[PDB]
């Protein structure tokens, strides 16, 4: 327990799923967290279902909105002191091959996945550096920064991109002794509500041509790496790929 | 001789450097060729330095202008027939960190290293599927495609999203029987005009904890990839990585 | 805490280094431990350190001897009760080039570091699967597994050998439901005695041209990586590879 | 043409199948080849429907025999002059999963597939650096050098060998200025007679969940990356994997 103790953590993306469990655990491991997402509804209650607001709270915040990254660092530095955890989670797909991606799909999703994860990476580093604090970003990837899937092409094109633009800012920051590392977390298929909200998803995930273990992940399987991440465990950890898949991407 | 024969090839940013040299041996080889960039004066100088117009042509061309992309492939099909053969060279560096890199050097270097990669891809395919023609599409990454370079933020993710966009692609075509490849190559540090306009920059790129075998490349060394990736010789090649860089990132 | 309750572990080459650190944080989480090396004053001493025999206990055994595995499962078997976790941790080094390898030292390096961990991985599926243990077998690699030392061949060629064969073994316990998985553990440059033993070491391989964070790690940094893996806390990775090395191959 | 002009090759496992491919197509181009298989009845009739003996000749060596390697060596001296050019192709399969390799299986296999390797690429080291050949080892990886396959145990572990190995023989090669490249090539399922000769072997292979271009490729597939990576046109590739698989590892 308390492998977390003092940490304080940003996670966008964190009031449902992968994300919310992300944040139970790190409470549970004794950081304080500011969740995000979109809705204030979903987020309001996400934060008071997994603890008190001295552990956690909510910003509404769309993670394609650079301005509003400095008002959600600002306001998580007000309630928690300095941050030192940011995991940048908050994510989209569009399923359309390359071929049939209009532009608008692609700007979008590049805007959420892309320049999102660029502002808090940019922002983390600037504001968690040379304090001290045993920093660490962690960028969401997917097993679908690694391998292409037909129908998923701006959603490969932007994980590619977290996975090598992560480790230009691990080279950086370990190079520079700025106390901050940067890895990324590459989940493969997991069962989320948006995976429950689309009949026969799961039993095409768990095909074994799919996912070899023959059923896909939980919440708690991505936020157990996290923990780890997060954690002076991982001190020399930076740069790296943390791959929880299933065997998806071992075949 | 005649490795490329019949085949009739776009090539951007094909006027200087690197890309000048893959159209020439593509001429060498039997190809029709559209080189472009965003400079007539170099681009017309470029087209007859190789060969006739009836071997090769320049349209001047941006490659982050989305519009211009259809105006292109209109042009080489008037030009020399339906085009078979696409190298998506042009490309930017901004020498940034992630942590020092402006949001206006994020948007202009991914409009042109990510969005004119997408632009020519997808539309490549619409325009070479299923014409029976052994279509190819060539996305030039870089070693900064597989590894972080602390200075190269912005460079890094459109290289690590190319690599991976490209995989989607090629796995699509693939699965559809459409005739087209889609493969990556990846340059080690080239001799090029931009290096010979930086002094120090060939000696700190040929440092033997850089390049092992301590000295740079020269622009044929990624023609000569591109002419096999190009010919039916590479015919069942797809969806895969080709690195030419002195050992780079083997070690 | 209790991060390994329940759990039965073998940990070769357990009584010095990295193997005896993996030992101690595994008593720590809960795991009962047998250890190995090949001399029985050091093993002794080492298990003695870290707790008493209802905890851990000494092995003698050369992880290149095929008919001592089966002892050595056996002698766990009848301390701790059925094994769990299986840890392939004994390996040696030739620093010799390719071209200057003996074949005695290539036969002696991948007896221990490739035949070794062969033994133990399949006896570990034998021995594990289809008993509801939570299995777990963690084959240490290197980051010589993923790029070349010019002065370490025969090391590379076993570090590689481990890491695609444990994807093997992950696939198909994987496919038949055997509850076991199967992952690898890559460090980097680790302060070990062995380091320490050699003058001048520590300097070279804190390099920022080796690793960027300029300095090396310690025996922890490995043996925190290898409670995730042995813990149920990882229940869906299988056939990935786990870097901890300070950035030595991000750049 | 003449993209082998002057070059001597020896090519292992060169009288059926790719290796046949191989070194038909090094002729063409102005190579001059020696095969070598176990059976001369195959290998004499191999080199014969070829070329002349000016051209190409068979000697008769078990890749896994290390002073047979010399005689090898000696003796395409003695009919071509100095070798510049080695293919170690020399390989054999074995369908067992890692849990059900016997000993035995493991150390044949091996023996042929790594051990050979090993031979042949420390031998080519040291009798092509330093002579301005231009030389270059391509050593036969597979797909399965990148991904697991749960019935192919052994042979994964031996290809994994030979991936990583490849790179250290380069860097040294490329630091020492031995003018010798070392790279692997990664053949997906390829049309052999092994496959011809196994009902229901190419259909499964063709399954686009294995292949997605839903087929199989044919020897000149592989013979033309050999072709490209023995030629001087490859001159600054070291340390690099070749892959042409038919998109498999891309998904
Ligand atoms: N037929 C259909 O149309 C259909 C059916 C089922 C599912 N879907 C899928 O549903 C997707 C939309 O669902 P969702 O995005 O709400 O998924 P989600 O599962 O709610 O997203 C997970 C987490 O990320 C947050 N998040 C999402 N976008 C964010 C952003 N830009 N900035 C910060 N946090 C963000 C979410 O909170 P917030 O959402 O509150 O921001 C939530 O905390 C569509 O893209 C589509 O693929 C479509
Ligand atoms: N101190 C300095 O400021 C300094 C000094 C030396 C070098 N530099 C570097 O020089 C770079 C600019 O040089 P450059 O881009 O002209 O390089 P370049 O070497 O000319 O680019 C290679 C090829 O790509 C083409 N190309 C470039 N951008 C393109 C685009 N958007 N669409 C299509 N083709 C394109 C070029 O033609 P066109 O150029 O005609 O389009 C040329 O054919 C700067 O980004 C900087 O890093 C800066
Ligand atoms: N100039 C020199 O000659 C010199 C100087 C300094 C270091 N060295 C290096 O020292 C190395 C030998 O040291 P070491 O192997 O004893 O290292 P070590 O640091 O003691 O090895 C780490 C752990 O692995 C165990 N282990 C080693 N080989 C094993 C095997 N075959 N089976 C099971 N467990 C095994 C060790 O116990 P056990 O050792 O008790 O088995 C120990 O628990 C040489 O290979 C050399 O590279 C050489
Ligand atoms: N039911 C069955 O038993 C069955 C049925 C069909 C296929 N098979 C497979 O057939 C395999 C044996 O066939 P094969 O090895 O002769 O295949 P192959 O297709 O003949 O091998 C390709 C090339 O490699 C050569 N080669 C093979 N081993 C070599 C070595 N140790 N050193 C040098 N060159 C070598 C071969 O010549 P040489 O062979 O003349 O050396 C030939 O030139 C078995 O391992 C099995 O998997 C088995
Ligand atoms: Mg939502
Ligand atoms: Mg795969
Ligand atoms: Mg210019
Ligand atoms: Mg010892
Ligand atoms: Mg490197
Ligand atoms: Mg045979």
């Amino acid at each position: 327990s308390n492998r977390l103790d003092g940490k304080v953590a940003i996670i966008t993306g964190g009031t449902l799923g992968i994300g919310l469990a992300i944040a139970t655990k790190f409470v549970e491991e004794g950081a304080k967290v500011m969740i995000t997402g979109r809705h204030s509804d979903v987020g309001e209650k996400a934060a008071k279902s997994v603890g008190t607001p001295d552990q956690i709270q909510f910003f509404q915040h769309d993670s394609s909105d650079e301005d509003g990254w400095t008002k959600l660092f600002d306001a998580t530095e007000k309630a928690f002191g300095p941050v030192s955890t940011l995991v940048n989670n908050a994510g989209i797909a569009v399923n359309k091959s390359v071929e049939e991606t209009t532009t608008a799909e692609w700007r979008k999703l590049l805007a959420v996945n892309l320049d999102g994860v660029f502002f808090g990476t940019r922002l983390g580093i600037q504001r968690m550096k040379n304090k001290g604090l045993g920093a660490s970003i962690i960028n969401m990837s997917s097993i679908f920064g690694f391998v292409g899937d037909p129908s998923l092409g701006a959603y490969n094109a932007s994980k590619g991109a977290v996975r090598i633009m992560s480790k230009s800012a691990a080279l950086d920051c370990a190079l520079k002794d700025y106390d901050v590392r940067v890895n990324t977390v590459h989940p493969g298929y997991i069962k989320t509500p948006l995976v429950d909200d689309l009949p026969g998803a799961e039993e095409a995930m768990s095909q074994r041509t799919k996912t070899p273990m023959g059923h896909i992940g939980e919440p708690n399987d991505i936020a157990y790496i996290c923990v780890y991440l997060a954690s002076n465990e991982s001190k020399f950890a930076t740069g790296s790929e943390f791959v929880v898949d299933g065997g998806y991407t071992a075949q």
